[PDB]
């Protein structure tokens, strides 16, 4: 899960 956060990473600064 932790290292899943990875993935979403890039995704904060999709938005941005």
């Amino acid at each position: 899960f932790a290292a899943a956060x990875g993935l979403a990473a890039p995704q904060x600064p999709a938005p941005f």
